[PDB]
């Protein structure tokens, strides 16, 4: 049905405005001040675009976190693909609508996911990947139908949980948690330096995240016929 | 009934108090401190506001934002004028009453919506727009009454709608996102430099955030009928 | 019964620890980031308070708080007495523990609520004013049983409303809204300086707010009967 | 049943990503800016931790509020000892990989909770004990099955109230409230100075606070049958 194209539109503009609000507010440079600011602005954009499409499209507004949802048997194959598609081309496009009204001298890099001279870019993949992996754990948790009247709003506790991910990560990777949030400033920049980190780390955090719920924790223990029949719809 | 008269009264306090506390806490200069600290100031003041009269009124609070529920068809055109009216002058006076009780020097221009040196109207009028769509977007998705029993308090998912509207934007154009609050300012300090940048930017925003909801993430199909009916009461 | 003297207890101790964790945070000077701090750690105070005991006795915390529900006709002129003496005693009590556990050099004036040079008593007293009434307003508000299941945390809100209070008054009076608070410091550093301003405002702001809620935005008609009938219990 | 070792699995993940996020982003030095950084990321942490597993193991990842359920007479002694044994070797672990991934230099001493030169010994564990005690007591009264549909995300209550005694705390002793969050720096820097506060501090504090709450605020009567029948399960 036509409630299957609306959420592809929501991922698409979700995407562009996390993006676009989310490296607009990281332009310049810095120190708490700026890991704060960047932190909270990153995790409120993603709480807000929550509230505001989560009952739409689930919110993914995120490849890897997407992905998580894939192997998590939550959503057919085909409509991963399209959500990551719209997440994609919806980053990108607010990269560009940034561009287009942000002043030079203060684009700088765009907010390009970039390591720290000290930090290998195995160390990096770690990093990424435990930032991934708190992160979908608790879209997971909070996503679950099966608990909690005493949740709260979901859309804020994986925003924080973004927040989180950044307070700590932005010194080592700054923060990337997100392949198309990462893509969107190298595709426009022309610099696709370590850029394998940031779909690496997230993709596995999400695959070790998803599965450590699922098959764990809380074990949503779903027969090999309906997970085909999902992963087909 | 006084079931109108009440809200109009709401919409009038609450305006004062959102334009007193929100210029308060903007005098000064400055950096992520200023921003932070202005962005979370004016977002916990609609918090507050929302959960204060968000029953009585339904906070709107500003002029782009009742200007959405009317071209939303959720307020006749009678109640809209007089919001309007009362967000004009409950500013207004918060402006004035936050004057009287400040010292000079360090009033300033009673932090009235500036743009960037660097920054061409245009390109303001484009952030105006972005900054007030994605506010209205969420103000639009959690007011809808067809959805989420986990959205948590609604009052700040607002707020920190508003917050990160402010992370961003501040930057470019101090961040209207409400033509009231930028008109109290301006209207006390006899400037009306760019001002057409914070009726524009937020206005057109404001609807696009409508449209986009109402037509197209989850249509709220109302017939012509309707329409008039409502637009007239 | 009983129900009335774990009240009064837990008006003591909320009221001990709402000032140690307050003041505690308050020592040192300082600019954004002082302010930030310090507004953040009231507001949270209050917010982890008014879950702690908010279902107990309603976690006033406040003798103006208090003061507001006295005149608003929800509790008696005995429960009211007790309360504030509570709150008075408790306060003092978190100031002396604190005064023994932090370093001299560093203890200051236990942070005593203090004019902005620039700043006249009679400016000061209508900042108060305002700080309480929005303050109590949503306390009002978020309190009434009539309204909302969309409210959210009402702990949060009080709390977030505390700390916008700060944001914005620190800078002229370092922000009392609450008259206990105030009290403490003064009681203790024998500093009684411009004190009236700290029971003034609190006081007719929480009175303008309870006046301006029942009164108006969401009259709750109690018949003279009720009234004195409350006020005796 | 299982529904015992997915709890203590639960604990001891929740426990490694506390301690891994929450030293993590303590790296450095520094001020407002750095204890406002650190207290939320603490909190955000918890507050992230209590959604993923609170339903599942009620998210104690902390020996001294595990201990204050003991006493509270909530959970046997054989739970409580697992617990207590998953969260020491969830946080070495966390510090552990915190360790392999961070470059030296900024390693420092892994965030070791530390007293302040001025602050003695005595008063570092009055500070950890106040610190831990209102943090226990918003623990019980949040966790309480017998209040509020007004709670919202408790979660966010105790991830705050985990704030609020940094953002008071971190000047004292660096504020530990947490005995296996204060020992994974210690055991791996080889560095046990002052760590009898760290752990003397949180029991005590959380045992005023379960005593504070069961006892006297909101009793929770049992007889002495359950109390050994719990113990005992």
């Amino acid at each position: 049905s036509a409630s299957f194209w609306r959420a592809i539109c929501a991922e698409f503009f979700a995407s562009l405005f996390y993006v676009f609000f989310g490296l607009g507010a990281s332009l310049r440079w810095a120190g708490p001040l700026h890991v704060l600011q960047v932190a909270l602005a990153f995790g409120l954009a993603l709480a807000t675009l929550v509230q505001a499409v989560g009952h739409i499209s689930g919110a993914h507004v995120n490849p890897a976190v997407t992905f998580a949802f894939l192997v998590g048997s939550q959503m057919s194959l085909l409509r991963a693909i399209c959500y990551m598609v719209a997440q994609l081309l919806g980053a990108v496009a607010g990269a560009a609508v940034l561009y287009s009204v942000t002043p030079p001298a203060v684009r700088g890099n765009l907010a390009l996911n970039t390591l720290h001279p000290g930090v290998s870019v195995g160390q990096a993949t770690i990093v990424e990947i435990f930032l991934t992996l708190q992160f979908v754990l608790c879209i997971f948790a909070t996503y679950d139908e099966r608990r909690n009247g005493r949740l709260g709003s979901v859309a804020l506790a994986v925003g924080f949980s973004l927040t989180l991910g950044h307070l700590f990560g932005m010194y080592y990777t700054g923060a990337g948690m997100n392949p198309a949030r990462s893509f969107a400033p190298a595709i426009l920049t022309r610099n696709f330096t370590n850029h394998w980190v940031y779909w690496v780390g997230p993709v596995i955090g999400a695959g070790l995240g998803s599965l450590l719920y699922d098959f764990l924790l809380f074990p949503r223990l779903k027969s090999v016929s309906e997970r085909l029949s999902i992963l087909k719809g």
